[PDB]
């Protein structure tokens, strides 16, 4: 007939959760049959009326999120669909945020969820350093150069080539050009390397942060609304220790296994072990709270203060997720 399978309703009850912190993903990832990436692209595209301003046939819609989502590697355990499709609806989530209503263009939004669709794929479960440290064949393409960013955003773009693939097919030359740099844009600034210059202008920006009548956030130049959404797409790529804790477990055992193999596959070639992927040498706990002291919770303090206080909650659970690892040091 033309109603859906039960399993489709299960799902669908699912995906009614997609503008929550907290979206039950792997679930989806089990009830969609490993095609989390596709129907939460395909939930969040039709929930901002994406598909009509942007002329995108859904037929193409769907062949170019299976394509893409075919890209992501499904023996990486970190680095895979399933961490796409979070960061895509935390991105979805946190583009939602009060302080930012009506801010933000429907291109910017776009482009914002595009990146966070395309922004690890084809990821080999590796380091930017381990593919400069064994000469591989992307680290030379790229001369070493933000390696795995420059690739997931030549293999996004490259796939919009395949049969049916073209999504962007009935913008402009001027949307499409805007479109491409602000991708390029928020996708090279996923790169860790760049962590501590984006939160360094996000704290610049908290300090001289301008408002309209009614609240919401003065982004006036090119600039300043690339770096907000640049901080948006970084804060979803890290937001795994601000989710409810049976969530933040599930990701911390799987970046935890792509470490550990990524230390295996170093120690078998004689190579220097890289940090926390020694798994006979290895803290997790205390490499949790580190990760939250240095990086997570400075980077999410800060967003939370641009965004005041829409983000309270995030920060609350960041806290306690913080504690709860700090309680079970042994
Ligand atoms: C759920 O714990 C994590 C989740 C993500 C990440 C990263 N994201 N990508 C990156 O480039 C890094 C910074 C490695 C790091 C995480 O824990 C760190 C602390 C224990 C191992 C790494
Ligand atoms: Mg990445
Ligand atoms: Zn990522």
């Amino acid at each position: 007939f033309g109603v859906k399978t039960e399993q489709e309703d299960v799902l669908a009850k699912e995906l009614e959760d997609v503008n929550k912190w907290g979206l039950h993903v792997f679930r989806i990832a089990e009830l969609s049959g490993n095609r989390p990436l596709t129907v939460i692209m395909h939930t969040i595209f039709q929930e901002r009326d994406l598909l009509k301003t942007f002329k995108i046939p859904v037929d193409t819609l769907i062949t170019y999120l299976m394509t893409l989502e075919d890209h992501y590697h499904a023996d990486v355990a970190y680095h895979n669909n399933i961490h796409a499709a979070d960061v895509v609806q935390s991105t979805h989530v946190l583009l939602s945020t009060p302080a930012l209503e009506a801010v933000f263009t429907d291109l910017e939004i776009l482009a914002a969820i595009f990146a966070s669709a395309i922004h690890d794929v084809d990821h080999p479960g590796v380091s930017n350093q381990f593919l400069i440290n064994t000469n591989s064949e992307l680290a030379l393409m790229y001369n070493d150069s933000s390696v795995l960013e420059n690739h997931h955003l030549a293999v996004g773009f490259k796939l919009l080539q395949e049969e049916n693939c073209d999504i962007f097919q009935n913008l402009t030359k001027k949307q499409r050009q805007s479109l491409r740099k602000m991708v390029i844009d928020i996708v090279l600034a996923t790169d860790m390397s760049k962590h501590m210059n984006l939160l360094a202008d996000l704290k610049t920006m908290v300090e001289t942060k301008k408002v309209t009548s009614s609240g919401v956030l003065l982004l006036d130049n090119y600039s300043d609304r690339i770096q907000v959404l640049q901080n948006m797409v970084h804060c979803a790529d890290l937001s795994n220790p601000t989710k409810p804790l049976q969530l933040y477990r599930q990701w911390t055992d799987r970046i935890m296994e792509e470490f550990f193999r990524q230390g295996d596959r170093e120690r078998e070639r004689g190579m220097e072990i890289s940090p926390m992927c020694d798994k006979h040498n290895a803290s997790v706990e205390k490499s949790q709270v580190g990760f939250i002291d240095y990086i997570v919770h400075p980077l999410w303090e800060t967003w939370a203060d641009l965004v005041h206080p829409d983000a309270q909650d995030i920060l609350d659970t960041l806290e306690d997720n913080r504690e709860w690892y700090q309680s079970t040091i042994p």
